[PDB]
């Protein structure tokens, strides 16, 4: 439901091809909050239950709403938290490809984590999806040293965390049909694109 950590559980032994860490919106439950869940079904419909894990950013990764405010948009902990868990699924499972995806607070979480991580590592990142997405100004629709081919922006026109403002309107709830559609598919997309089928 709200809260999948895959990743952490999961069998060395029997790691799957494909791994997905997600960071939920501001004061949102579990680990995968509203859209987390709508893109996971997908992905297990795509690659079967064994062949994707999903796993969500908890642990220090409260989702405060006051952390919006902080020079990167999220928690000096949170960032530490995702960049974890990024290093754990290269240790885990060298071979699985990554994708990646946030909204709200945990688009500038995995933004940041992102731009941190270790460039061998955030290669095997073959996609990226960002729903309301707060730095989408400031950082001119991309994610630092990642490839625009592998980064797909939702953000809602009327959504005021896109255009530059930390103001919350009813557009920044409006993502339910991009997370059951558009979003795993372009998951889905990159991944295939470098996995074959």
């Amino acid at each position: 439901r709200t809260t999948r950590d895959d990743l952490i559980n999961g069998n060395s032994a029997s790691c799957a091809d494909v791994i997905f860490i997600y960071a939920r919106g501001s004061t949102e439950t579990g680990n995968l909050g509203t859209l987390g869940p709508s893109i996971a079904s997908n992905l297990e419909s795509a690659f079967g239950k064994d062949g994707v894990w999903i796993q969500g950013v908890g642990g220090a990764y409260r989702a405060t709403l006051g952390d919006n405010a902080l020079p990167r948009g999220t928690s000096s902990a949170a960032i530490r938290e995702m960049l974890g868990l990024f290093q754990q699924a290269n240790t885990k499972c060298p071979d699985a490809t990554l994708i990646a995806g946030g909204y709200s607070q945990g688009a500038a979480l995995a933004a940041a984590s992102i731009e941190d991580l270790d460039s061998a590592i955030r290669d095997k990142i073959a996609g990226t999806v960002l729903f309301g997405y707060t730095k989408n100004l400031q950082n001119r629709g991309r994610i630092p040293n990642y490839p625009a081919d592998r980064t797909k922006v939702f953000c809602n026109t009327g959504d005021l965390v896109c255009t530059g403002s930390l103001i919350v309107a009813a557009p920044h709830f409006a993502y339910g049909p991009d997370a059951r559609g558009p979003a795993p598919e372009f998951l889905i997309e990159k991944v295939r694109a470098v996995r074959g089928s």
